């Protein structure tokens, strides 16, 4: 059976993910590598109208006190459902084609973001910004689809100053430095969480250490430097100080989903061609998988091209 | 070989039963070979958010009165459904790893108050029919329906509409408002769901029959697929956008492997309880994945009941 290499480029927006991905894709033949782009058309028109603008405007109004936290939360929750829909459906239809982890792959699929971006990372950042409740975040977490074998996720590293500059120049988006800090923090925590879990970390065991980044490498992070630290919110705690079991189970799910992922860190603090080559080098250590059928490869290509054509900018 | 497990999801339109019928189910779970996972009302009223049900019905009411727009309503309904389904989704996520392949007497029987599709498909679809939810949101929820594991036995209630109104009227939940339009919508959705499973099990291909919605198994017009001929999901030329077609492919995948059983609620609580037991003979059992799965599932089920009532 031919092999497949799936690579999800994720991390805070504004670092150069899209450019780097396009450049990498431009290196290979036409049908040896395919790009599943940002589904902007879905967010702007198909799933809803100007979702990105609606999100930034809602956050803005909240920060201005023009709307309540509850009003912002319902809007953000609904908006994130729209945001993640394309990722979710793609994963659901791709799942049957993915076999065990496996040598040139017959096909490389590069994704612009993974489902956890819309089901975990941004919701978590909105939570830190006061525009989403922690319960809604955990509901999203409980909905994260089972992690498929060979889930290679590439996160990005970039100095905040450089990130801010790059963002202060380059939809309906607004320049929110607080959101940038929050999303940068969430993705940093995410990387540590994966490393924490792969180093044998048990959140239930270390929860008490919770009172007052890189993966595939380094020592085991302290739980306080992982995503688990975000869910110590009073809303999730029972009178006795412990997490309600329903939320604790959502954390068990978070652990299960993240522990099997293969996370890599890409340094975006360089030229476009530089990032491309760095990413190319990174793919050398990524995990490939066998496909379930002989026709899976062509089917996957069609799926990717169909997705790109319909929801890509 | 690992012990066997029998999972039963009691679903269908709410308000068909009686308090005594439920207590019998609680009684059923008294023995350690059977556990009854009740509705997570505490999660809906307090843990996940404040009075979620009240919020849902007030929102629809305000939409009907024209106090709010369809858009405002949809945002509220979508957010509320995420809260409503969270207990089911988290339960499925943690239980899933314990379910093995299809398989005497089950070592354990888990009777759940509802399946995740109730909150991820059925109520959302009903609200769509009530004009309070976009069809894109419904398909987004559908895209998140957990994979259907072996032994997914879902019991759907059957009851004449007038009798259903009678029972619903006498057992309204906190914040609920007696809405006959919503009753009709949810009853239709579940009727369509039952037909859909049969349509799929008999080899129906929604893509092949799609053209019939605009032109032995149920007619596609009598399945959930007819609800997605919604204009918002179609391109200028009338074709369904691929992203939504894929969501329908997911729906077909999830529903085909479900084992539906119809429970007639038009009888006494003892009758309904007996009818349920009668239905178990044809239900599919599965093996668990580990020797410790049974005890774990039991703890999970009991903890859920105790914490979320
Ligand atoms: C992915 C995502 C984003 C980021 C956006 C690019 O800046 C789309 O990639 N945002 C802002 C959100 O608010 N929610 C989201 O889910
Ligand atoms: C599961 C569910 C329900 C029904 C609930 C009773 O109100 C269980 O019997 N409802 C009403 C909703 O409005 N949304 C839902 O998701």
């Amino acid at each position: 059976m031919p092999t497949l290499l799936r690579v999800y480029i994720d991390g805070p927006h504004g670092m150069g993910k899209t450019t780097t991905t396009q450049l990498l894709v431009a290196l290979g033949s036409r049908d040896d590598i395919v790009y599943v782009p940002e589904p902007m058309t879905y967010w702007r028109v198909l799933g809803a109208s100007e979702t990105i603008a609606n999100i930034y405007t809602t956050q803005h109004r909240l920060d201005q006190g023009e709307i309540s936290a509850g009003d912002a939360a319902v809007v953000m929750t609904s908006a994130q459902i729209t945001m993640g829909m394309p990722y979710a459906v793609t994963d659901a239809v791709l799942a049957p084609h993915i076999g065990g982890e496996a040598p040139p792959p017959a096909l490389t699929l590069i994704f612009d973001r993974h489902p956890i971006a819309a089901l975990l990372c941004y919701p978590a950042a909105r939570y830190l910004m006061g525009s989403m409740t922690p319960q809604a975040v955990l509901a999203f977490v409980a909905l994260i689809p089972p992690t498929l074998p060979g889930t290679n996720i590439v996160l990005g590293a970039l100095p905040e100053d450089r990130h801010i500059d790059r963002l202060a120049k380059r939809p309906g988006e607004r320049l929110d430095l607080a959101m940038l800090a929050a999303i940068r923090r969430v993705y940093g925590l995410l990387a540590n969480t994966v490393r924490y879990l792969q180093c044998g970390g048990s959140w239930r065991e270390d929860w008490g250490q919770l009172s007052g980044p890189q993966s595939n490498a380094g020592p085991r992070p302290h739980i306080g430097d992982t995503l688990f630290t975000l869910f110590r919110a009073p809303e999730l705690l029972a009178p006795n100080g412990d997490l309600y079991n329903v939320f604790a189970w959502a954390l068990d799910v978070l652990a299960k989903r993240l522990r099997s992922m293969h996370v890599f860190i890409l340094d975006y603090d360089q030229s476009p061609a530089g990032c491309r080559d760095a990413l190319l080098q990174l793919t050398s250590g990524m995990v490939q998988t066998h496909v379930t059928t002989p026709g899976s490869i062509p089917t996957i290509c069609d799926l990717a091209r169909t997705f790109a054509r319909e929801m890509g900018e």
